[PDB]
């Protein structure tokens, strides 16, 4: 991509490496196509890391993972724009009209996307790191994709990092979902975390969370990691719990 072919017209904030932008960018068939363009600090050491974690985006392709458009290799990462924004600004906003069936179908893309990298880790599956698409479509955020409120006990007592880890993280993100977006553990300092969970007390079931999806998330909770689901078990499983909540709302 080049460079002229890229206007920013707005801050959009502070990324990990420097500032995000808004901006626009026009095709060699001439359409235009809102973006967000990653810039990394000029007193920037991982500038390796930065193309790196960019290189990893550009490989990846998935209906509910941001989309890189491409790469202006000072170095800009040109990512899709979904306006809508943060998923969890998303949800406080419109919990008076989001019907559960829409909870579910959010996480069931997800859920997806974690399948699909699972066939790499992703480190921040939480609802401000996912972008809404559109009103039935989200976007697993670039940021933590790679090769404590929110972390497994192994993560937190022996900080371990594998795939059973992150479907306890899903599970947490699934709860912020169903719960339109409070932050797991709000009643609790960092350091009561660990002592809960090893008593057996779990995020309690949010209220418009349909019980068998709670028995779920129960499941992902498992503290022995070897017992949660899979991945793929949970797409199949979340998959037959969105179409029965589609059957019961119509
Ligand atoms: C902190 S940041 O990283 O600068 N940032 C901007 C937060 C602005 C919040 C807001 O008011 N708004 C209102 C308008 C708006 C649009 C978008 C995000 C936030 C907001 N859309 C968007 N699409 C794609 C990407 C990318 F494809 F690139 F992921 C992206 N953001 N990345 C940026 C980002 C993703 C997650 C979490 N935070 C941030």
């Amino acid at each position: 991509i080049a460079r002229e072919d890229v206007v920013l017209n707005r801050i959009l904030g502070e990324g990990f490496f420097g500032e995000v932008y808004e901006g626009v960018y026009t095709n060699h068939k001439g359409e235009k196509i809102n973006v967000a363009v990653k810039t990394c600090k000029k007193d920037c050491t991982n500038k390796e890391k930065f193309m790196s974690e960019a290189v990893i985006m550009k490989n990846l392709d998935h209906p509910h993972i941001v989309k890189l458009i491409g790469i202006i290799e000072p170095t800009w990462i040109i990512m899709e724009l979904y306006p809508y924004g943060e998923l969890g600004h998303y949800l406080e906003r419109n919990k008076n009209s989001l019907k559960v069936l829409t909870l579910v179908l959010y996480s069931l893309q997800i859920c997806k996307a974690m399948a699909y990298l699972e066939s790499c880790v992703h480190r921040d599956i939480a609802v401000r790191n996912i972008l809404v698409a559109s009103p039935e479509c989200v976007k697993l955020g670039d940021f933590g994709l790679s090769r404590i409120k929110w972390m497994s006990p192994e993560s937190i007592n022996f900080r371990r990092f594998t795939t059973a880890s992150d479907v306890w993280m899903f599970a947490v993100c699934m709860w912020e979902i169903l719960s339109f977006g409070k932050q797991p553990f709000f009643w609790l300092e960092n350091k009561d975390v660990i002592g809960v969970l090893e008593k057996g007390d779990r995020l309690p079931k949010p209220d418009l969370c349909p019980p068998v999806l709670y028995t779920l998330m129960t499941r992902c909770w498992d503290y022995d990691p070897s017992d949660r689901p899979r991945f793929t078990e949970l797409v199949c499983s979340l998959s037959d719990v969105y179409q029965m909540e589609k059957d019961i709302a119509m």
